[PDB]
DNA sequence: TGACCAGCTGGTC
DNA sequence: TGACCAGCTGGT
């Protein structure tokens, strides 16, 4: 119905190949929960997808946390919808690769040790806690911090 | 390795986001961007600048729901399902947009009157389980395919 | 920002 | 088949 469906359907093909290069690497839908985005980091950082939990892994058997931003409309990086002390729980162990894109297009990608996230996660231990043991409603890790924290691995 | 490949069908990859931003989708990877796009061109439908989604030429709100049959069978509607979200949700029609992976199979139409059963389901379950809120409960494809109009 | 608000979904017994 | 279990985020 729409004029530009036309375009589409040239681009589909294509589009069609990426979805394959994406399952051929553990990713099963380039539309869901930025798969196409986590493809790149995989194949920029030689890092491998994990099938809720950890979401990668490096050919040192490394597990890793991994994090997405569009710096075309947001500065905090996303968390988690509900934290506490159990999700906390579970990031505290590994690393995190932070990845920064503008629109779909890869900027960056910076990497994080546990030491450099404590700081977050006291706060938000903290926060807890008090706030009578409510959940924190995504809570956001400046971009800024994650630059000048993290080590630039792209 | 695979890099090249990636680096080789980009240019692609990024018309197809062009293309989705011309339409008001903001990112084609990110809250299924790439099939939201996809359901609009075909249906005609205009997305919605977060509770409404689309809107057609008469002005009708619509909330548009997705899913991959190749994984599931059931359609996700809200992570904290409550009276409120219900609320809103009563107010319009729902399109129903069925995947094989990315391969669009189906889409179809649901009228409020045909979704108030599992309305009424919800919110009677929310206030007799003690104000709780409902994670996720889920409407089966089949359901939708028996009351619903089949727009594609 | 710190801190609130709010989206898109799959997985399983 | 209902009812639980989880994930990817942006907006102010
Ligand atoms: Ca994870
Ligand atoms: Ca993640
Ligand atoms: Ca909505
Ligand atoms: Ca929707």
């Amino acid at each position: 119905s729409h004029p530009d469906l036309n375009k589409l359907l040239e681009l589909w093909p294509h589009i069609q190949e990426y979805q394959d290069l994406a399952l051929k690497h553990g990713i099963n839908d380039i539309f869901q929960d930025n798969g196409g985005k986590l493809l790149q980091v995989l194949l920029i950082t030689g890092l491998t997808v994990l099938p809720e939990g950890n979401d990668a892994v490096d050919n040192a058997g490394q597990e890793y946390e991994l994090k997405s931003i569009n710096i075309d409309l947001t500065k905090g990086f996303s968390t988690h919808h509900h934290m506490n002390p159990v999700i906390i729980a579970k990031y505290r162990q590994v690393p995190w690769i932070f990845a920064i894109y503008r629109g779909i297009a890869i900027e960056a990608i910076y990497r994080l040790e546990p030491k450099d996230l404590e700081f977050y996660y006291d706060k938000w231990e903290r926060k807890w806690y008090s706030d009578g043991h409510k959940d924190i409603n995504n809570p956001k890790i400046p971009v800024k911090y994650v630059m000048e924290h993290g080590t630039k691995i792209y």
